[PDB]
C-alpha cells in the first residue's frame, strides 16, 4: 500500500510496454536499443549515440546507468516527458528560420483594439492589456487616438462606453515591453482621431518616449521591399495614414503607409507599394479570397495586408486566423484577451519560430507568381499529401476543469486538423468517465492532409457533461511541421494560454507520404 498505491497510482502500463517494446529482453535501454528507439519510433532525423548520449546525459536518474551508457524506464519516462519528449519540436522553439526576407514573407503576431480587456462597447482599456500582448508575443498593436482633457490623446474604442486610458501612458508600457518576447519589430498600428494640436502632442510623445526605439526614416539601401525582421530589430515602426494630418506624425510613417484597398495587378501600376499596406474587415478579406484568392495571395507576396475582426464582434469574439493565413494575409489580428480555438491556434503558430513573432511564409507563399489558391486547390508545390495517424494513449493529471472540488472528470479528447478547406477535421474519442488523473483512451484517428505546409493539430480536452456544454479543460496546437513523431507527450495550456506544468496527454504520431 505504502508503495502499492504509492507505484500502482504513479504507474503507467503504456510507458511499461513501450518500454518493454524498445527495450525487450533487458531492463535497460543500451545507446545502441536507445539509438533503434529514436530512429524507429521518434523518427529522429539525427538519430544516433550523439542523440542517445545526450538523451541519457540529461534525463537518466540512475547513475549506474547514466556512467554505463544506458537509460532505465525512469530515465525514458523523464525523456518522454520533457522538452525533447514533446510533441511541439524543441529545436522550433527558438528562432530558426529566416529572418531576413521582407516583412511581407513573414506571418506577424497581430491584435485588434489591443487596449481592450474586454468587450469592444463598454468594456475597460488598459496599459495592461498591451503588456498582456506583448508578453504573449505579440508584434503589431493597435492604438485608437483620440484627443482627451489637458491636450493629452487618450485611447479608447471610438463611439463607445469602453473605458479610456492616455496616449502617453501607453507608449511607456510598450516601451517597457515592446522586446521582452522578441527582438524582433513591433509595429503600432494607429487609428488616429485626433486634433491637429492633439496629433501634434503625439509625435512628441512617440519621440520623447520611444528614442531610439523608433524607427522615424528608411534604413538605407531598403529600396525595393521592405526591410526584414533582422534589418529591423529592437525597431518599433509606426502604420498609419501619410500625407488634416500633421507632418510630426505623417512624416514618422516610413514602411506602413495606411491605405485603402485598390485592387491587385502584376505591374506596379494598381497593387500598392511595399510600404503601403491596406486593411480588411474580416468580412471583406472573405469575399476577396472568396472571389480572388490567388490575387489577394500573390498581391500579399510583397505587400502586407492587416484584417481586423467584423463589426458584429463586440464580444470580442475572433475568426478563424487560418483562413486569413491560407491567403498569405500577414498580420491577421485578433482580439488577444479572448480565449478561444482561435487564440489556441493564433498562439500554436506563433510558438513556431522561437516565438519571435514573425514565422517565415511557404515558398509557395512568397512566389510572385505562384497560382495557388487554397480555395481552388490544383497541382503544385503546395500539393504534398501526409498521412497523419495519431493514437491518443492517455491522459495524465488533467487539471480539475472548474467546478468545485468534489466531481471528477469525465475526459475526453479531440483531435482537430485547421489547414486549407479540405484538410479541415475533427474527431474525438469517448469519454472516461470520472478519472482526470491517467484517463486511457488507447484511440487512433488517422487524417489525410493535402496541404500540411499550411496545417496545424489541435489537441482539445473537455469535460463531458451530458446536462450541460462540457468544460474545456486543456488545449495544444502544434503547426504541422513542428509535429514530432513516435511516442510524445502533449503540454496543455489553460484557456488563457498557460501552462499546465503537469498536465498532458501521451500520444503516438505517425506520418507517412
Ligand atoms: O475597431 P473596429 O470597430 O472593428 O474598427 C476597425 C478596427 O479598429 C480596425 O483595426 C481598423 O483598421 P485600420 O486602422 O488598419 O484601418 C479600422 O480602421 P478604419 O475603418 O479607419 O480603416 C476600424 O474601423
Ligand atoms: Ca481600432
Ligand atoms: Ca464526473
Amino acid at each position: 500500500e505504502i508503495e502499492t498505491f504509492y507505484k500502482m497510482l504513479t504507474q503507467r502500463a503504456e510507458i511499461d510496454r513501450a518500454f518493454e517494446e524498445a527495450a525487450g529482453s533487458a531492463e535497460t535501454l543500451s545507446v545502441e536499443r536507445l539509438v533503434t528507439f529514436l530512429q524507429h519510433q521518434q523518427r529522429e532525423e539525427e538519430a544516433g549515440p550523439a542523440l542517445a548520449l545526450s538523451l541519457i546525459e540529461r534525463y537518466e536518474p540512475s547513475e549506474t546507468a547514466k556512467a554505463q551508457r544506458q537509460m532505465t524506464k525512469d530515465g525514458f519516462l523523464m525523456y518522454l516527458l520533457s522538452a525533447d519528449g514533446n510533441a511541439f519540436s524543441l529545436a522550433h522553439r527558438r528562432v530558426y528560420q529566416d529572418m531576413d526576407q521582407p516583412l511581407s514573407h513573414y506571418l506577424v503576431s497581430s491584435s485588434h483594439n489591443t487596449y481592450l480587456l474586454e468587450d469592444q462597447l463598454t468594456g475597460p482599456s488598459s496599459t495592461e492589456a498591451y503588456i498582456r500582448a506583448l508578453c504573449k508575443g505579440c508584434r503589431c498593436l493597435e492604438l485608437d487616438c483620440w484627443d482627451g482633457p489637458n491636450q493629452e490623446p487618450i485611447i479608447y474604442h471610438g463611439y463607445t462606453f469602453t473605458s479610456k486610458i492616455l496616449f502617453c501612458d501607453v507608449l511607456r508600457a510598450i516601451r517597457d515591453y515592446a522586446f521582452k518576447a522578441s527582438p524582433y519589430p513591433v509595429i503600432l498600428s494607429l487609428e488616429n482621431h485626433c486634433s491637429l494640436e492633439q496629433q501634434r502632442v503625439m509625435a512628441r510623445h512617440l519621440r520623447a518616449i520611444l528614442g531610439p526605439i523608433l524607427l522615424d526614416q528608411p534604413l538605407d539601401g531598403v529600396t525595393t521591399s521592405l526591410p526584414s525582421p533582422e534589418q529591423l530589430k529592437g525597431k518599433i515602426l509606426l502604420k498609419g495614414k501619410k500625407l488634416k494630418l500633421v507632418p510630426e506624425l505623417s512624416d514618422m510613417i516610413i514602411y506602413c503607409k495606411s491605405v485603402h484597398f485598390g485592387g491587385f495587378s502584376s505591374p506596379g501600376t494598381s497593387g500598392q507599394a511595399f510600404y503601403e499596406m491596406a486593411s480588411f474587415s474580416e468580412s471583406r478579406a472573405l469575399r476577396l479570397l472568396q472571389e480572388s484568392g490567388n490575387g489577394f495571395v500573390r498581391h500579399n507576396v510583397s505587400c502586407l495586408s492587416r484584417i481586423y475582426p467584423a463589426g458584429w464582434r463586440t464580444d470580442s469574439s475572433n475568426y478563424s486566423p487560418v483562413e486569413m493565413w491560407n491567403g498569405g494575409c500577414q498580420i491577421v489580428a485578433l482580439n488577444f484577451q479572448t480565449p478561444g480555438p482561435e487564440m489556441d491556434v493564433y498562439l500554436g503558430c506563433f510558438q513556431d519560430n522561437g516565438g519571435c513573432g514573425y514565422v517565415l511564409k511557404p515558398a509557395f507563399l512568397r512566389d510572385p507568381n505562384t497560382t495557388f489558391n487554397s480555395r481552388a486547390l490544383t497541382q503544385g508545390p503546395w500539393w504534398r499529401p501526409e498521412r497523419l495517424r495519431v493514437r491518443i494513449i492517455s491522459g495524465q493529471q488533467l487539471p480539475k476543469v472548474n467546478k468545485n472540488k468534489n466531481s471528477i472528470v469525465d475526459p475526453k479528447v479531440i483531435v482537430e486538423i485547421h489547414g486549407v478547406g479540405r484538410d479541415t477535421g475533427s474527431r474525438q474519442t469517448a469519454v472516461i468517465t470520472n478519472n482526470g488523473f491517467n484517463p486511457r483512451w488507447d484511440m487512433e484517428f488517422e487524417f489525410e492532409v493535402t496541404v500540411p505546409d499550411l496545417a496545424l493539430v489541435r489537441f482539445m480536452v473537455e469535460d463531458y457533461d451530458s446536462s450541460s456544454k462540457n468544460d474545456f479543460i486543456g488545449q495544444s496546437t502544434i503547426p504541422w511541421n513542428s509535429l514530432k513523431q513516435g511516442y510524445r507527450h502533449v503540454h496543455l495550456l489553460s484557456k488563457n494560454g498557460d501552462q499546465h506544468p503537469s498536465a498532458t496527454l501521451f500520444v503516438k504520431i505517425s506520418i507517412q507520404d
